[PDB]
């Protein structure tokens, strides 16, 4: 029965949602390199989220599975007896996991080093990056959401899921005709407000809109929250990550017991100070460990600054341009065909990248062998999985069948876009395989390609769980 597979494949992609829609699908078992299926192969192919199999891959690769990023606090001299230090900066070198209680423990070290005094200005040094926050292609109406969080070194994550650039807005309602509460989370004070918001009759229209009109740093949020509602809470992007981070060190400052008496903004270590004073460091975990909250659920701010800081390593510049050359680099190194693929971000939120599907499970036969490979496959979201942090983008799908805990895979999705490609391991040999489509004009088909994903599992020699 491998003929009768073909069969079925062929079957599934006749399918009525992929009305004028190029799909580009490969299937090949690892042990014996044997390629089980191939449909537009070497076709060209927007890759949403599937781009990160091949910026995580090059993350490995130059910055390696020991890798962390450092945090420091930067003085000119030594603090004074009296307590008096100067201007002051908390610089970040690219940190895609940087907290808040992460950030308050550094706080802890300042006050906890003789620091009483700021007398000067408070700087946030977010240089070891450029200062290009977006890519080129990426569109401004996306700007106030998680996915399309601006690009800093020094940029504080959000949760157990360390969502980077972002703050939680939570909206309550009040009684009717009172306007709604408006939190800010941690950018309150630092973001701008305009709260419009009203609400409105018990099991009413609930037509809340929160947005962060395109050029500003303004929170705007409009329309009814019926009283009855249960409190809306929302992640939203803030302008200047790094401004935000100093906004948040001085609230940590103050609370630590600390007094800053200037202000606080962004700057550079003048590099006319000599021996600088560093009174607090914070080292982030490593990068096997952050591959998870970023693989697993997707993580596009962290992509890009992977990128950045391959740049860094390879050419010395967070520049998106050096980095995808490091990217492309690595790649080559391992033993893939960088042929079809055109590189222009980490995340492959751009529309601007391509990659064949040939090119996909070319880096997933290449990938399998590195030294790597155990942290690497750990990240994949594992098909229906309940656990958010194993099942990842891949929770709610393929539960009870043969997909079930088996298939490793990455998901993307846009307007017009999708893919799914990883791993089916199973007692038939190890299984990589890649689902690309564009052309697709009704919702991304995910039915069609659970259903491949699930086929596989089977022929590999699996059941479902019921
Ligand atoms: B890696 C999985 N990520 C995505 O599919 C994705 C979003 O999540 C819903 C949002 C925007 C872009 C994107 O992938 C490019
Ligand atoms: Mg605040
Ligand atoms: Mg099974």
């Amino acid at each position: 029965r491998l003929t009768e597979l073909r069969e079925d494949i062929d079957a599934i992609l006749e399918d009525p949602a992929l009305e004028g829609a190029v799909s580009g699908v490969v299937v090949v078992d690892t042990a014996t390199g044997e390629e089980l299926y191939s449909r537009d192969g070497g076709e060209q192919l927007l890759p949403a989220s599937n781009m990160k199999l091949f910026t995580a891959a090059a993350a490995l690769e130059v910055l390696g599975a020991d890798h962390s990023f450092g945090t420091e606090v930067a003085a000119e001299s030594a603090p004074g007896r009296r307590g008096e230090v100067q201007d002051l900066y908390l610089v970040g070198r690219g940190d895609p996991t940087l907290s808040a209680e992460d950030l308050d423990a550094m706080a802890a070290e300042v006050a906890a080093s003789g620091v009483r005094t700021v007398r000067g200005d408070l700087y946030a040094d977010d240089t070891w990056f450029d200062s290009e926050r977006l890519v080129d292609d990426w569109w401004p109406e996306d700007e106030p959401y998680a996915y399309s969080a601006q690009i800093s070194a020094l940029t504080v994550a959000h949760g157990e899921r360390f969502d980077t650039g972002v703050t939680e807005v939570s909206v309550t309602p009040a009684a009717e005709g009172e306007p709604a509460d408006v939190d800010l989370g941690a950018a309150e004070g630092y973001a701008e407000l305009d709260n419009r918001a009203v609400t409105g009759a018990a099991g009413s229209a609930n037509t809340l809109v929160i947005d962060r009109p395109v050029g500003t740093n303004t929170i705007a949020v409009t329309g009814s929250l019926p009283a009855d509602a249960a409190p809306v809470t929302a992640l939203r992007t803030v302008d200047e990550p790094a401004a935000l981070a100093g906004h948040l060190f001085e609230e940590a400052l103050e609370s630590n017991g600390v007094t800053v008496k200037g202000d606080v903004g962004l700057g550079g270590v003048p590099a006319d100070w000599q021996d600088a004073e560093v009174l607090a460091d914070h080292t982030s975990a490593e990068l096997s460990e952050i591959l998870v909250p970023f693989m697993k659920f997707s993580n596009n701010g962290h992509a890009e600054m992977l990128v950045k800081s391959i740049g860094q390593e390879t050419a010395g510049a967070g520049t998106w341009d050096a980095g995808l050359v490091g990217v492309e680099e690595a790649l080559s190194g391992l033993g893939v065909d960088t042929a079809g693929l055109v590189l222009n971000d980490g995340s492959g939120l751009s529309r601007g990248n391509l990659v064949t599907a040939d090119t996909v499970v070319d880096l997933l036969g290449q990938a399998g062998s590195a030294p790597w490979a155990q942290t690497w496959s750990a990240s994949l979201p594992v098909a229906g999985e309940s656990d958010p942090f194993v099942g990842g983008t891949l929770a709610n799908r393929m539960r009870g069948t043969a997909a079930e805990g088996v298939v490793e895979a990455k998901t993307g999705t846009m307007s017009g876009v999708s893919a799914l490609s990883g791993y089916v391991p199973g007692p038939e040999g190890e299984l990589a395989f890649s689902i690309v489509n564009n052309g697709h004009s009704g919702p991304a088909p995910l039915a069609v390609q659970d259903a491949i994903a699930v086929r596989l599992a089977e022929y590999a020699g699996h059941q479902a769980p019921e």
